[PDB]
Order: structure tokens, then C-alpha cells, then sequence
């Protein structure tokens, strides 16, 4: 549950949020990063998808992508 620790950092913890700063759901997705590593099959954007399918999402962009998608958080959560 390394996601868990990295939407405490990103979102506080709720997976739904949608702040209008560009960014959306538990792990902070931006909109291009949603859609380029697949998420609009599950929903529009990531804060309408469940906790679940953000995780499959940031697992797809993880593998494509690194750690670096998200700066700070990652680190904070332990990650590689």
C-alpha cells in the first residue's frame, strides 16, 4: 500500500479530491497523465474513479514513466 502513503502525502488521503489546481484524486493525477496511461477507461478524469483503479493507473505511469511523476510524495512514501 505504498499508494496509500502517497495520497496521504498528495491529497491527504481523499481520493476524490478536485481543487480546480490542475490536478485531480488521491495521487494528484494531471489530466494528460490520466488519459496517456489509460485512466479514461475507468472514468473521465481520476478523482471519479476509485482508489483501485487510480492504483492501476499510477502502476501503468510508474512503470512508463519513474517515480518522478510524483516529486515529492514518492520519496516520502519509501519509494524506489
Amino acid at each position: 500500500s505504498i499508494w496509500d502513503a502517497i495520497a496521504g502525502c498528495e491529497a491527504g488521503g481523499n481520493w476524490a479530491i478536485n481543487t480546480g489546481n490542475g490536478y485531480y484524486g488521491g495521487v494528484q493525477f494531471d489530466q494528460g497523465t490520466w488519459e496517456a496511461n489509460g485512466g479514461l477507461r475507468y472514468a473521465p478524469r481520476a478523482d471519479l474513479a476509485t482508489r483501485e483503479e487510480q492504483i492501476a493507473v499510477a502502476e501503468v505511469t510508474r512503470l512508463r514513466q519513474g517515480w518522478g511523476a510524483w516529486p515529492v510524495c514518492a520519496a516520502r512514501a519509501g519509494a524506489r
